[PDB]
């Protein structure tokens, strides 16, 4: 009986044995690191496997993730912290900031660059963009005519990809649907990188290090991996049928290495176990570690919320595969997922757990009503292909002995 | 790192900073007073800029306001006092304490004075009167033919009118609506003032005076600006085109340094942040402040809940512009709004927060989840105009770091 | 500042000059006990006017009262004493303990005696009873020709009137509705009453006197009152056009001095304000005073639950003169009415607030959330005419000061 | 001290004389035992009658009882065992699993073996195994062309019988509905047995040995009743009209003395009220008793949530006789019933009541609330057949006095 | 009608003067039966159609009947239309006129 803060750290074994059984062993992940806090108590750390199957290097805890979309709710926090200095309302229109936006349209029909569009009921709202109910889509959601011309216009990334040109281009293009009416995912995003930026006068990998990274002693997170780093950054895969995967992303001349002049508010952060717990134990504390705050307790609280229209589920409003059966009875925030059903979600879990994750299979969630974290981290694109982080809920809620 | 009650003072500063760079350095607001207090502690209070432009004269934290509808919360706890000495019952019939008002109809059509009008449901009550349920409006409304008849009767105010006058004209009024089916910003509250005299013998300076004002220490809150403290008393400024303010009323020569003959329960009131300060806080107690009471807990925990059909928010029953996006997942009481979804509202704030604004810019809110109140004073008519009572709501809020 | 149990005393003395100015001095009333208990301890009593206007004889404590329809609850709490000893279900047909009704039907037209019927969806149950959804009715509700029935047979009282005539009777005649699908304020109780004496094999008064009245120290409560005890009765009193009463029971020759052979559940019992007090004290406590126990606390609490379909309040449900605004926000139990919706209600008061009234205008009320409780004595019939029981109710809660 | 644990003693002895004055003297039962606990204190327990009346055996506290579905929660927390090891999850297809289920279709019409069929809106889950919406069926249910196929087939039992024929046999048949769609009791906690063999290489009476039934110190627990114990085995009666019975199972020569092939999930278990009070207590101890941990606090608070769709109640979502009104205000979790609405069920308990009974009138329930848990043992086939678990509840919560 | 002596959509009480202040019946026994406001006042359309709100004795019913049976409104001694219309004026209706249907004296 191995117990700290309430949890059987016996119980908590069965995650390392979970992943060498169903991922490792058979060959379906390269490499995981784990972590799990419970009342500010770190209770479980495991590296295992590979970071890099072709050079055979393991998964150390200093090991360099892409987090891609857990970027999301560090840019969530920063553009949050302005909120709290009274630099905008949620519910002023994004063409207050940018202007060139006043006359966004909703896509009717038509292909780039012939689109015909219709009036929205009302504009694009800052809480739209923080919420995904802007109308903005992603290039690879690959479903409309509007993604497609993301796609040709390279707006997920691609050379000469910056900010501003996202901005730009966006002007131009017209939305899935009238702003508020519906859920999608997005650039939303990105563009609140963007008006972090506007707002605060830095670029936001400054605000980013000023703000949260050296307050709360993230020294390993970057949208650019330093020369003298690279040896820790992991290699990404991607899915091969058969429950294989393939190189994707040798560390060795990747984009990550390269400062090209795209900040992705949306999916450009590499960082550690280490860094992310840090960001996650800091929101688990309400805002504050070690004499460091970075949010309000307040104004992370009502991030926290569920956004949604009459406290509905992602599936009553998302047009997107976050339509589906697993994000049953979850609702959405400020830039985090938010538990409302726990028996609809089939997931063990509580009410208000709150997180995200990256499209390489990277996922943390808080649950505010256990004070309970968890950290994961893989290389395997996309997050959808298994339901390991499902897995290391049920194995975690499990170990709960209290 | 100063913190008083759970909230760091160098957070509260972004207040100062917030006021100077978006409103008074650019000439949008002439000055403002800012008092934050929590548990009992004031732990914010802070004059900037001019009272007065033409005379160069500052705001201090003795300067005298128009807090216009700000009076209704204060007319409002007066009725209720009569309540808990069972003068009255909300659902009575108003036409029992007002017998000409027992034949008041709907208006159909027409224009004064030939307006047709059918047979109301049911008699208006004093709770339709304390909750603006009535079907009575404002002149100042400029939406329907009523408010038409209100203006050419100067129903708001203007030479010998009284609050006798008010009476005997709505008695040959229309209202909007059949009372109770509906929302609209109304004089019912000078009429509950109407009713204060009537129940309680006095006129209401003398029951504001000695039921409220002497025990709670307010000894600067009047309908008429003595001779003696004028000098105190700030200018009061209307939007100009571009951000800017022109002189709406001149201090020296102003109608409040006159008692002519109306009492307005509804507008009437000059008074000070300290003042207002002392009846915020007696609330916040639950009625009482230094062992002075001015209503029972329990009677003011009656009049703090949402008392519209279904719990609805006032967009759900106002026909006027309280239909509007700021007041979704609102509510209203005997006298106070009452937040009632905190997500819908867009803005970060607790459920159960009350309060009430002035056509000026005035605003004051009492958090009773947090024990948190604030009381903002500027002179800038209209309140609708700039949004600045959420930005600082946004800070406040911000500033809570338990 | 006289507080006792977080009242003030000063603030409780408003009922005396209430009741005074309102109701004494203007002849509306004859006289009045008045009760109010707070966590165990009695913090306003007090005798006003007289019980007999005729004899010029004061009001005192020991005074004796009809409380009519206040037998309903200590019925109930009679019954559900045999529920706790499983001698019968909630959810049982009532035809199980009374086979003759096996075949009520519900009344669709014609004048008794040749009513045409229709069949019920399903039996009458004993949780219908306890709750007035039976579809039984009483005499004087004057609305159907059902009712017209129960006056032309006297099943209200008359010579020679005992329950087991009143069972004999009902099971030729015709429901109002279906049961279940409506709430009539009925005979049901009366019927409890007879349920007792069927399971218990005692005589109503016997089980009253050994269960509930010898436990709870109440001496002075009983069907008949007994000879010794006649002075101390009060004249019985009707309402008169001009807010003026006549004399409508003399306690000299009174039916409640003889021992008829009706022993009614529903409205039967004289009591005191002393008794009532420890009934109701007993009940605040849940079920248990002086180390005397009549009842759960479990099962009391089940009692106090709303047990109308879909959390509904009376009007929903009501046919009668309870479909009427001030039963609004309020559903009903086992024998209690109990308050959903304070704001609904139009009158101070708690969620959970539970009791009844009887038709001479007695009135009790336990609010559980603030442990306070009133009894409230006069002779006026009926109860509808003045709307004393909601000022004292203002009064009351204006008289909390924690 | 006649109160233990906040129960009077006194008032739980009306359980001996109610089944003495209701069902042993009149010979409708022929014995009972009846054990309650709260707060971890066993404060009754009453063997009474007889449990073989033809060779007139007394029932002790050490008599053996065919618990028949009361085996369904034990098979629900083995299977919550391996969900806690991540060994699957509950919105995975059953066909993950069982690859022959992939065709699985609703029935449309025709009788067996031609039945035509339709195609479902998507496969069974096992979360639709744990909560009987799978759509599967028992043989017994009598309703349905389906059910009559199971007959035929003995998939309910008999000779021959084993889980593998069960699984085998189901895949060629129909389902009642569409998965998920509505609820019917069903063999699915038989099949959830065949699943916790598959996942852990252990036949299911070794699983429950090792996993909960040595662990708990159970070990009057078994599919087969060893020899040395059968003396202790009760007799099993079934119901006789005239409400009387007749004997059903002679325990010299009972199919539970033989070991035959059939390790039923759904009610093969032999226990007595000691045994099943440990398994109770540590599910009422959030899973853990005396050291011992058979499944997580957060697992097992997960199973006793609803998990039928939008909260609904079985009459909500069952085509069975679980449609009747006993089971109104009562959902479903993974294994358990869980009271929601205790004024809707008609019976006095607490919202979170849990628990199930098997069909021969055994009943147990742990009430959240009040740390209350109760286990009935009779033996009288159909459990449907009196409201004798319901007249307990209602003496057990009369008995609560804190 | 068809002379234009009257409109169909025209209120009775034009007509029946003692009628315009006809009441809907809420609850009580004759003589003191309470009384809720009509939406509109009774029509002569409503009387050729039985949508009046007006009732027979004969219908054994509603408390409103038996008021039309001990005045013996169907017929009985000393019964004229002149009083039948001069009883009616003081009884309340079954129903705010045009909102259903009861075959009444209405003919
Ligand atoms: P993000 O990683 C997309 C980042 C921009 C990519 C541009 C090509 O979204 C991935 C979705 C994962 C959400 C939750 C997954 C649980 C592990
Ligand atoms: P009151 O100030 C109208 C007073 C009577 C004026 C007669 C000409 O209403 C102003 C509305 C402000 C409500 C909330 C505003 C937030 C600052
Ligand atoms: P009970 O007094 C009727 C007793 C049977 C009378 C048979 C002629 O019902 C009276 C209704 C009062 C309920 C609440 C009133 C508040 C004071
Ligand atoms: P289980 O005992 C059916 C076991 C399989 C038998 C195959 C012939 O279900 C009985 C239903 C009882 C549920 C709740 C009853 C309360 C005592």
């Amino acid at each position: 009986s191995n117990i700290i803060a309430g949890m059987d750290l016996n119980r908590l074994d069965r995650i390392a044995e979970h992943l060498d059984r169903a991922y490792l062993h058979p060959g379906k992940l390269a490499g995981t690191m784990t972590l799990v806090a419970r009342r500010g108590e770190v209770v479980y750390c495991q590296a295992q496997g590979l970071r890099d199957v072709e050079r055979q290097l393991p998964v150390e805890r200093d090991t360099l993730f892409r987090i891609y979309s857990m970027t999301k709710p560090i840019t969530s926090i920063a553009l949050m912290q302005l909120y709290e200095q009274g630099r905008f309302l949620l519910d002023e229109p994004v063409h207050k900031y940018i202007p060139t936006w006043k006359n966004l349209r909703v896509y009717k029909t038509g292909s780039h660059p012939q689109m015909l569009t219709t009036a929205p009921q009302r504009p694009m709202t800052i809480r739209d963009l923080l919420t995904h109910q802007s109308g903005l889509t992603y290039g690879f959601m690959n479903r409309t005519n509007v993604d497609a011309a993301y796609r040709s216009l390279k707006l997920d990334g691609g050379p000469g990809h910056t900010l501003d040109r996202l901005i730009d281009e966006l002007a131009r293009l017209p939305l899935e649907f009238s702003p508020g009416t519906a859920w999608n995912y997005s650039v939303a995003t990105d563009v609140c990188g963007y008006l972090v930026q506007l707002l605060s006068g830095m670029s936001l990998d400054d605000y980013f290090s000023k703000h949260i990274f050296q307050p709360l002693g993230m020294p390993d997170t970057f949208f650019t991996v330093p020369a003298e780093k690279l040896s820790r950054f992991a290699a990404c895969y991607e899915y091969q049928p058969g429950d294989s995967f393939s190189l994707q992303d040798d560390p060795q001349g990747s984009a990550f290495a390269k400062a090209h002049g795209y900040l992705s508010g949306g999916g450009g952060l590499v960082s550690c176990v280490d860094d992310y717990y840090r960001f996650a134990q800091a929101l688990a504390n309400g805002g504050e570690l070690d004499g460091a705050r970075i949010i309000g307790r307040k104004t992370l609280e009502f991030m926290r919320m569920n956004h949604l229209p009459d406290n509905k589920g992602l599936p009553d409003v998302a047009i997107g595969s976050f339509s589906e059966t697993p994000y049953d009875g979850t609702g959405f925030g400020l830039g985090f997922s938010v538990k409302l059903d726990v028996a609809k979600s089939q997931t063990v879990g509580s009410v208000g757990e709150y997180g995200w994750g990256g499209m390489a299979s990277t996922n943390f969630f808080i649950d505010p009503e256990e004070d309970l974290l968890m950290v994961f981290m893989t290389q395997l694109i996309p997050s959808s292909t298994y339901a390991v982080r499902q897995e290391l809920r049920a194995i975690i809620n499990g170990a709960l002995v209290d």
